[PDB]
């Protein structure tokens, strides 16, 4: 077949990062034809760029069942999208069977994450868990997952618009605190269920420019929830477990600061912290892979990719003996929120 040729062709192109503006302008609808003509080019670009990177992996990794699996998915998905390169954007069936095609692709790729996890696992027992294996896994998975996040963003934007207020997965009016409370309510629910004690939540807002206004932004709230949800899980585990032979359960304090470009979200706990040495391993896919509420692999690094994805970040610093702070940094301004795609 043609796969390695297509890979070859489209991996000469560079994925085109979009900004929230451009994202918003894509269904504000009837320029679905325009989403179609765009996506039939750009998915193959993006699919191919990562596919080529998968190929640069040494044979001992690439030859493993897990990788060969997801690689087979990427090939089929690229083929699936190929069928439409000739097709004409004015035939309303051309269009609606592209949607199906995108939907089907998105389901095909669902289990990528625990699949790669299995490859890491096999690799760990099969070749060792040395620092250098670890930089390498990290390097590849941070890019891959990031790649994949951006592919999904594209598919979801398309399928959700072409079945106001919300534009696909973008809320142009996301109330950050609203999303915080939700993630907290849900983490508490699970925290209550497994621990039978859950810390309270305290939120403070700091709108620097407008003392009064509630903090709203343009974002992808499911993205934000995911990140918050994961940080809640962790801060809850730590809070509860560090205090089981003690009466008070200190609340989890979250602050939302809106600056001139940063919108920053800090989740501070009193869980007794982590010493500085063990902080880098928390983001390591490898060290957080192994054969409840947490101990539950990948949430941190993936949450951090989520933040990186529109030029944000996610950092942890801890005080051993006291607790951990966790900061999600996001762009305040739609203008500054541009996709961040792995290089190639
Ligand atoms: C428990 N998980 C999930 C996880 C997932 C895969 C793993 N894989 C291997 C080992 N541990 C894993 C843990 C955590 O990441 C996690 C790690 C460290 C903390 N701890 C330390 C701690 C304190 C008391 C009791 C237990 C732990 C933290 O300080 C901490 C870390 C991140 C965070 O957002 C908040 C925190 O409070 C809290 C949570
Ligand atoms: C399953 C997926 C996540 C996975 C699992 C495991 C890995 C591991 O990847 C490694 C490990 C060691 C080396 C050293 C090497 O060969 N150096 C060459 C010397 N110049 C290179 C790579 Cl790409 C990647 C991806
Ligand atoms: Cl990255
Ligand atoms: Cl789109
Ligand atoms: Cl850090």
């Amino acid at each position: 077949g043609s796969a390695p040729k297509y890979i070859e062709h489209f991996s000469k192109f560079s994925p085109s990062p979009l900004s929230m503006k451009q994202f918003l302008d894509f269904g504000s609808n009837a320029c679905e034809k325009t989403s179609f003509t765009f996506l039939r080019q750009e998915l193959p670009v993006r699919l191919a760029n990562i596919m080529k990177e998968i190929n640069l992996l040494p044979d001992r990794v690439l030859s493993t069942p897990s990788v060969q699996l997801v690689q087979s998915w990427y090939v089929q998905s690229l083929l699936d999208i190929m069928e439409f390169l000739d097709k004409d954007p004015e035939d309303h069936r051309t269009l609606s069977q592209f949607t199906d095609a995108l939907v089907t692709i998105r389901n095909r790729h669902n289990d990528v994450v625990p699949t790669m996890a299995q490859g890491v696992l096999e690799y760990k027992d099969t070749y060792g868990d040395d620092p250098v294996s670890n930089q390498n896994i990290q390097y590849f998975l941070d890019r891959f997952y990031l790649s994949r996040i951006s592919i999904r963003m594209l598919i979801n934007q398309h399928t959700l618009i072409f079945d106001p207020k919300h534009i696909g997965s973008i809320d142009p009016n996301c109330n950050v605190s609203e999303v915080v409370k939700d993630a907290y309510d849900m983490a508490k629910l699970l925290c209550d269920k497994y621990y039978m004690a859950s810390p309270d939540l305290e939120i403070q807002e700091i709108n620097a420019a407008n003392s009064k206004q509630p903090i709203h932004m343009v974002y992808v709230p499911s993205h934000l929830y995911h990140m918050l949800f994961e940080l809640f899980k962790n801060a809850m585990r730590a809070t509860v477990e560090s205090h089981e032979s003690s009466l008070i359960l200190p609340p989890i304090k979250v602050m939302v600061a809106l600056g001139e470009e940063d919108l920053s979200i800090k989740m501070s706990d009193r869980g007794g912290g982590v010493p500085l040495r063990k902080i880098e391993r928390l983001f390591s896919y490898m060290y957080s892979t192994a054969p409840p509420l947490a101990g539950f692999g990948y949430g941190l690094p993936i949450s951090r990719l989520y933040a990186k994805y529109f030029q944000g970040d996610l950092q942890l610093f801890s005080m051993e003996g006291f607790g951990t702070d966790a900061v999600i940094y996001l762009k305040a301004l739609s203008t500054d929120s541009v996709e961040r795609l792995p290089v190639y």
